[PDB]
């Protein structure tokens, strides 16, 4: 091998389809034991195969269109759509679109900057505190890369336009945009055919379905003041307590007792629930509507108050040593909160990274709160352990 | 703010110090409980305080450095140096050195293409099963955009040249390399001042130190062939057995009784030690000298083995329910393996996420590994547990 095929110089563009791990996760199938909602069975856990990359350019457009209630906050619903027969994925919402008109500097219309030209983005400005998912302005190109056929459309009155454009191979090819006059009610729709070759898949199956599916769900839980609809029916969730109770509300201890779920909504942007996990410690949260499934300091946070409460109760009835870890073993914990700026080690926003002084907001919880914890089942477990 | 002001494009350069985070890590301080190897006690678990992108940097020349032995089996020796007063830190490596030529495609220096310009690598060829650590193209130029000045010092005997050049101001200035005739022993150094500034620290303080001295013990123990040398003095660790031994060969359990280690070398490219925990889930583990602090599918895969083996040993005296995530709550493993052509999910490597099908290796434990792991204590602790 020559030193010309020895070290080699990649575009970005390239880059991301040699590399695809670092921006949307693994390109390979994965089986994995999670939540998911089946046609069948509704909210179940069972084990999963998936592709994570193909989830994950979904999870960008819908945490896309969940960001637009922070432009606008009087964005009332989004709308998701999924056709496996046409391969055809849809996500549309409602409030403010996106400013139809030139860019100055970049000397192309702002939808085709923002949607077919890397690292751009409305989240660049860190003085604005804002409690939006996006961070990177890599997100909406990620799944028009990956995508066979990525189709934007979006209307803004305030502009009097509308604008549709549609890139097709892999963000390689496009076509001029259909401007025309607009004067209704904004909307963002965003029309994809993701490239399933790029994931050594057929169709969209079942369980892709289903973990999209439950997406859907996560943001009817998680995205306050926004309805979803999935494939043309509203969800019937309608908050996060709503939410929570698709997990705990039928669920029995191995004692044959109902869960007891406590919950506080300790401010507006921190709501928990906790119940009684008997299968090691358990998490299920979102930082600005992302799924955080590998958790973060937000949870470490709220996990470490309510042990360190609970060893407190403990110990007031222990007269050996009980250590966090057993305390944590117990707890299965639900978080839905709102981050300024929250940082990520990855894209794929599994965990997050900034710590709780960097919030913007604190979650302290109530003794209330804690009393209650005291009496779902875990300070019990414990006790009855610390016999053995 | 005007659409200009809204919408932002930014580029490469721009963007990693904008957004640090998913490309070295977090740049603001972390303390977290690890292990360390300080100056008064050698190896230990304790609190720790650091900034995790300024490890990350220092990271990715070390692992650079262990890659060499990929490209050169005849290298020997890697030597660490770190001076706090100066704030000046080099590694340096023995094996070839780099071509010292002119690339005929980017029409400057080897050395010059592959640390001053982004994405540019001698690993992106996936054809050849690789088991460097190296996969992205960024690593080196990640320290060189978080240095005040960061050299670099390659010699070739095939070239007949060595290579000097320095860059300052996080990769924004630089001068004419300095090319010289050479006919030694070849090597590579880099040396750099980490921008301190960019961490919000003063000084390279103890907790960062130790951190570091522990990557290279960690080194001495993954790297088969190398041996190491930190601030002029070769580490006392000889192979994986020996590096293990720091953790564990003072250690008693609860009950005040030596831990029993085991041990395999599956093969060459698969060494396992396996002793009790009584903290919960611990792993310690490299991939390809990569230290992966987030585990990943290697772990999961020797641990599954382990934990199924163990669930046999314990029914066969249990005439309720013992659960695999019961049986890992007590252990501790320690994997090093050798795997080609991994993916992460981040360019800090935390977490390895290729399939077991793809390792290019299998880790078939033997029966005489599962004998002796049914008693070192974790088989015990289950069964004591089988009472409450
Ligand atoms: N549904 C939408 N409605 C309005 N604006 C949108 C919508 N989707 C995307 N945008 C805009 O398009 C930009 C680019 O989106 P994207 O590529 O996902 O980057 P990002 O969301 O800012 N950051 P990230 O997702 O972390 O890579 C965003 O910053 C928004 O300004
Ligand atoms: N000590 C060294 N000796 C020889 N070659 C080196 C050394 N350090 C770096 N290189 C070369 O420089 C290239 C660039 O290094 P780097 O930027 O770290 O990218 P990488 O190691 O290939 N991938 P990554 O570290 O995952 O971003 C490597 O691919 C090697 O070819
Ligand atoms: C590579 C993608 C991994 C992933 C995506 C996803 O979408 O979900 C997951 C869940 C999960 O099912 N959920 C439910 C609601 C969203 C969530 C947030 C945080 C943690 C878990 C979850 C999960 O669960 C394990 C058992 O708990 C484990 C993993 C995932
Ligand atoms: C953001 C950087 C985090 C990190 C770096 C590091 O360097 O180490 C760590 C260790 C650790 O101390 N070690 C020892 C040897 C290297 C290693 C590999 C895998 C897991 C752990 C470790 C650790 O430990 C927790 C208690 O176990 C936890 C985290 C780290
Ligand atoms: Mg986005
Ligand atoms: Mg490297």
């Amino acid at each position: 091998a020559s030193v010309e095929r020895v070290y080699q110089k990649k575009t970005q563009l390239e880059h991301i389809l040699l590399r695809p791990d670092t921006y949307i996760g693994s390109v390979e199938p994965l089986t994995q034991f999670m939540w998911v909602y089946d046609e069948d069975v509704g909210m179940n856990c069972r084990e999963v195969t998936f592709v994570p990359g193909l989830y994950k350019i979904f999870d960008e457009i819908l945490v896309n269109a969940a960001d637009n209630k922070q432009r606008d906050k009087n964005m009332t619903c989004i709308k998701v759509s999924i056709d496996p027969e046409s391969n055809i994925i849809s996500i549309w919402n409602n409030g403010k679109g996106i400013p139809v008109v030139e860019h100055k500097v970049e000397k192309v219309y702002v939808p085709a900057l923002i949607f077919g030209q890397l690292l751009t983005s409305s989240n660049y400005d860190d003085d604005e505190k804002k409690v939006t998912g996006g961070r990177n302005g890599y997100g909406a190109k990620l799944c028009n890369i990956f995508s066979t056929k990525f189709t934007v459309e979006t209307a803004c009155k305030e502009y009097k336009h509308s604008f549709k454009q549609t890139w097709m191979n892999n963000m390689m090819k496009t076509s001029e945009a259909k401007i025309k006059h607009f004067d209704g009610e904004d909307y963002t729709c965003i029309t994809f055919q993701p490239d399933l070759s790029k994931f050594k898949m057929e169709k969209l199956d079942k369980d892709i379905v289903a973990l999209m599916t439950r997406r859907a769900y996560d943001l009817a839980g998680s995205c306050r003041g926004v309805k979803v609809m999935f494939n043309g029916k509203k969800l019937p969730v309608n908050g996060f307590r709503s939410y929570v109770d698709l997990y705990v509300k039928d669920k029995l201890d191995e004692t044959g007792v109902a869960l007891k779920v406590i919950h506080e909504l300790a401010n507006e942007r921190w709501d928990v629930c906790l119940t009684l996990s008997e299968k090691g410690f358990q998490q299920i949260s979102f930082v600005n509507s992302i799924a955080t499934t590998k958790g973060g300091r937000h949870v470490d946070y709220v996990v470490d108050q309510v042990v360190g409460k609970l060893i407190e109760v403990v110990k007031k009835k222990n007269k050996v040593s009980v250590k966090p870890f057993q305390v944590k073993n117990h707890i299965w914990v639900f978080i839905n909160c709102l981050i300024e700026n929250p940082t990520f080690d990855s894209q794929t926003k599994e965990n997050m990274t900034l710590q709780p002084k960097s919030f913007g907001s604190k979650c302290q919880l109530s003794e209330k709160f804690f009393k209650a914890a005291s009496n779902c089942g875990i300070v019990e477990s414990i006790l009855n352990w610390v016999k053995f």
